């Protein structure tokens, strides 16, 4: 899976 | 400092 | 999902 | 220490 | 929206 | 988009 | 200057 | 090309 | 605590 | 060696 | 030091 | 493909 920094603000890791 | 996101929508950045 | 980060204090994590 | 990713599959993380 | 490294050369930040 | 940086004197930043 | 994530909770990516 | 870590175990730099 | 990229290779994420 | 990211502009990611 | 990105087509990196 | 280091420090890159 893909660690994808992720914003909507906080940033998060997103893990794909 | 940290750099901050935010939204006007479009994602945009600032630092602090 | 998304990354976690809590505090267990050290750091420690999670995904949901 | 280090951020550690593992499988239960979905991706999990600690840390060590 | 993600925030992804990018090169095509530099790197960048694109946000998607 | 890019996340831009420039010199506002510090570091700014813009996503185009 | 450095671009360094951290946490102390949300990650951020710290200006230094 | 993207620039995104990566993992399927350790993780990488993956390139896209 | 600081959240840095290092190899000994792939990578690994240091909590500092 | 860390893997540091950083800015003067260009992004760049700095080995240390 | 820092990674640069470069094409060979392949991304490749060196360091300086 | 993934951004592999090399190194016994100096540090060189390579694409895989
Ligand atoms: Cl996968
Ligand atoms: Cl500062
Ligand atoms: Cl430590
Ligand atoms: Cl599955
Ligand atoms: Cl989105
Ligand atoms: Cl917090
Ligand atoms: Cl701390
Ligand atoms: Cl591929
Ligand atoms: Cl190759």
């Amino acid at each position: 899976a893909y660690l994808l920094f992720y914003t909507e603000a906080k940033v998060a890791l997103a893990v794909k």
